[PDB]
């Protein structure tokens, strides 16, 4: 039921907060990749694969072909499929428990999907732009 306040930065996390799977997929796309490259491939992925139920059943080679030439597309395709499967079948409390979700994905989830932002200390440039803005404006 948590609604993260809307910032002037319009991070992709702010668009996808309502669907934790979509937000976490966005972190897999954005992790060690520029937004200019990641963002359009991200929407094309979500358009063909709108849910974890659809992504977990895919052949990674077909996901990979869509992801080309985004850096390390084969690894990323395999990560997306195994993560989508774990997302559904595991009784996880935090996404850090899932395959392919590191501190960056967990910080994004704890800022946007659950109301734990005050306890989060991000290391990502964009997350910190949002997080710092939210520290300055939360009472207003």
């Amino acid at each position: 039921k948590w609604t993260p306040p809307r910032s002037p930065f319009n991070l992709v996390q702010e668009t996808l907060f309502h669907d934790p799977w979509k937000l976490l997929i966005a972190t897999i796309f954005l992790n060690r990749t520029s937004g200019k490259m990641a963002i359009p491939v991200l929407w094309k992925f979500l358009e063909k694969y709108p849910s974890a139920e659809v992504a977990r059943t895919a052949d990674w080679r077909d996901v990979s072909e869509l992801l080309k030439p985004l850096g390390l597309y084969d690894l990323r395709a395999k990560t997306i499929v195994k993560f989508s499967d774990e997302y559904l079948t595991k009784q996880w409390k935090y996404p850090i428990e899932l395959h392919g979700i590191g501190k960056y994905g967990n910080d994004s989830y704890r800022i946007f999907c659950v109301n734990e932002w005050k306890q989060v200390h991000p290391e990502d440039h964009k997350l910190n732009k949002y997080h710092d803005w939210l520290w300055e404006n939360h009472e207003k």
